[PDB]
């Protein structure tokens, strides 16, 4: 019977704290510097309260429905309040309780991304309703499909740290909501906290302190740097000079782009993905809700590029046996399409339920 | 002879840095946003200088007096400047030097809690005198009694991370002192740093990256979330709406409440303790010194509830052999009573000595 | 063949993230609170973009030239884009990829120290040119000479975490540049982030979570505290009262001073080095570019004192076999002299090349 490795337990608990740091206070500060001053306090309150709500829903039934064994779309209700999970139960090479906390931290940042941007325009009670509906019917099934042995995983979709589950998923929810900077030092500080926490997000996705965690770590450093330079170069070419917001946006573009690819590509691949993501991000915003443009565009770019750069010939770890680059690409595209439609439909349902119960627009 | 486990060494060094982060700059920013603007610089200076003083006193004689073998109340002077502690000496499953640093970080946050709140009203030299007296005669003996094999531990008191040693101890010292918000984004940032650092505080209290550290980690996430919701719900019911300060206070209430219980209870217990702590905290402040109301009330609530929720039947790790819930409860109450009187008496002595030497009230 | 230790892999990846945290956002916030308000945005942009540039240069050829085998001054070009480094290659007791990231993080903070201070006065394109020249011809060779088996290491120079490679190297580059506070809460926050990240910087320099990492950790706590008190005492004696900037400067003085010594001295040595560094730092500034006075003076003081306190008789780990204190002192002095001249010459070349190509002074 599988035994827990204390080095992996230590690494994973610290990586979980780093991911939690991305929301509290990372994302809150990022949006806090971007949105109007008069709306900052309310947004910080909404991010904090919804963060709490996600943590509770996760332990009550979220983890069980996302990671329990069930079908292609949902898990089960056998792990309600973590019932039936022995304290010494092992998942991979770490205690399952750590896996519960790590996975929960990803649900939290995904929700923080959406709430932080929409807090300005949405009624408090309406956001709570939306979070409950969307976490339960979008985040949970998509996590199950991708990381819980569901539909996408069973077709061999590659998404190391959440290009689909986190980025595209949140970007679409934010964009559906949108359809329905007073402090740049604060934006920079939030970006910096997101970047440092992202090492736990990306490297921790290996589930162990091995060579894949090391690869994801280095690729995170490289893609982020390449994206900062790509964005800044585009900014200098199009606007005549770099800007602080541009530099921070480029960092996020690279972080998002490398998210699905970090544990599968070589450093050359990380550099290319970083540059392309930084430029795509800049193109995206050119064509606080702009954040959904960066997470959306860059998440799609990253997910597609994972299907290319995972190739051995391109310095990647290699595709699964019997899988051509062409096949992996189709699988990546299908995963992206499914995430977009699934998240969009659920988000629409969430916003509509809130609007029909308490009303959407801030009173 | 006991050998050090490198995974535990790594986990404990990182947890120590996280606890140090709680003081520098966590607590300083929390108070920095709460106190009057004109007093911020002075308070930050006092927190930094007293933090330095604690670090030095700890290494010179503090660690030895708190953790050396002695009697029910004090250790000894055999580890002055860490003399006689071999570099390769092991304490538990980690090098003793790491145990020295981890334990020292708890002394630092306890003192930061007191200094941050009272800096506005106390003379610089008077706070230095108070810190010396109170750390030496209150923090050290209480740490020894609870975690150094002293009186309370010998009676089987349960206090995983310091409901008594840190929270009640500091709350009473602060309240004795009191008897004798200009920047809410800053308060939120300090709260967030305290929360992230608290994973090192709570999970690191296991002394190893095992299933107890994992349990404490998950319970920290759960109790904090439950407290945020409990406080916010009470706020909505009593005031008509949540507030950012309420959300941050609820987070601290849950963190404090779960501190003594985190490594002994089940997640159901963590949820209940979190909700009760959040509500008790709100009731407490209703009836910057208010922080002592939260740490005091919530520390007491947490310490008492540990004596209930540690029970196997309630999902806890179970009480010691031959100990009924009733017995544990009496032991918890006795530990609380002793901490309150001990800290109160020493604090009074400390403030009086400062007042008789240099004068208390800021000149 | 050497195998990777997962505990060391975990510790080193987390220490690397902590070092990265020192630059992003540590150093940026430290300078951000010190420099004029009108120059803050530009400085934050320059620190971020140059951080990205360093990350990319490091992976493309930097790591290979600094850590590959070559001669007394430079490595080689056999590790371009990390080519020829197997994903599972081990360096010491960790995967080589982690060693690449850890080493890269030191290059980043060294450059951040220089850019943050000079951003106010230098043209954007001129700083990029300077960084390329100076990282390539000063940071890389000095790192190779000290930590890559080059000239200084081959003569037994002691420099645990970079008194020469980082501190003196950057201080001289900054001073050559100089020759050619609006937000103290922000300065305090940057200092706090630098301090917490410094545990990864100092303890991670052991390359493993062993007793030397524990020693460096404790010495970091002690020297920092002793320096804060030494500076503050001098400030009280010379100016009549402590100040927040003084307390933060004292912390940095102790951190810099203990950098070369942390893994070689006893806690008594750390206390003495801390006090002397805090006082030397205060004397230095008395006689944002003042930061180069602290890193320069304190780096020299630390490097010299390592040659004294590494002695067994003084509680240190002991000098190499057959090396007297007198010999080690000469070696420390020679290493300091070489670092100063090497960095100064290259910096002058860098600034001149930029001035001849795009012009130095901000347009």
């Amino acid at each position: 019977p599988a035994v827990a490795d204390k080095a992996d337990n230590a690494f994973m608990m610290i990586c979980t704290a780093l991911v939690l740091f991305m929301t509290i206070p990372g994302i809150a500060l990022f949006y806090g510097g971007l949105i109007r001053g008069k709306n900052v306090l309310s947004m910080l309150t909404q991010v904090t309260v919804t963060f709490a709500l996600v943590c509770i829903l996760w332990v009550v039934y979220g983890y069980s429905l996302a990671f329990g064994e069930g079908n292609n779309f949902f898990g089960n209700i056998n792990w309600l309040m973590l019932k039936n999970i022995e304290l010494t139960a092992v998942m991979g090479s770490i205690y399952q309780y750590i896996h519960v906390a790590f996975q929960g931290s990803f649900a939290c940042i995904t929700v923080g991304l959406i709430v932080g941007a929409l807090a300005e325009r949405i009624r408090f009670s309406a956001v709570l309703i939306f979070v409950v509906v969307w976490l339960t019917l979008s985040y949970i099934p998509i996590a199950h499909m991708v990381w819980g042995g569901g539909l996408l995983a069973s077709h061999g979709a590659l998404d190391f740290a959440g290009g689909t589950v986190v980025h595209i998923n949140a970007a679409i929810a934010g964009l559906v909501g949108a359809y329905l900077p007073h402090n740049l030092p604060m934006v920079f500080t939030g970006t910096a906290i997101l970047y440092i926490g992202w090492f736990g997000f990306n490297a921790g996705s290996a589930g162990t302190a091995n060579e894949i965690a090391a690869l994801a770590f280095v690729n995170t450093v490289v893609a982020t740097a390449a994206a900062i330079l790509g964005w800044i170069f585009g900014e200098w070419a199009l606007r005549g000079k770099p800007s602080l917001l541009g530099a921070c946006s480029g960092a996020i573009a690279g972080l998002v782009g490398v998210t699905p690819a970090c544990g599968y590509i070589g450093v050359g691949g990380a550099l290319i993905i970083g540059v392309v993501a930084g430029l795509a991000g800049l193109w995206g915003v050119t064509m606080p809700c702009d954040v959904f443009g960066v997470h959306g565009v860059c998440g799609i770019v990253g997910c597609i590029m994972t299907g290319i750069f995972a190739a051995s010939s391109l310095g990647g770890v290699g595709f699964a046996e019997g899988v051509t680059m062409g096949h992996q690409l189709l699988v990546q595209l299908e995963s992206i399409a499914i995430t977009i439609v699934w998240s969009g439909v659920v988000a629409f349902i969430g916003y509509k339920l809130a609007d029909l119960t308490v009303g959407l627009r801030v009173p």
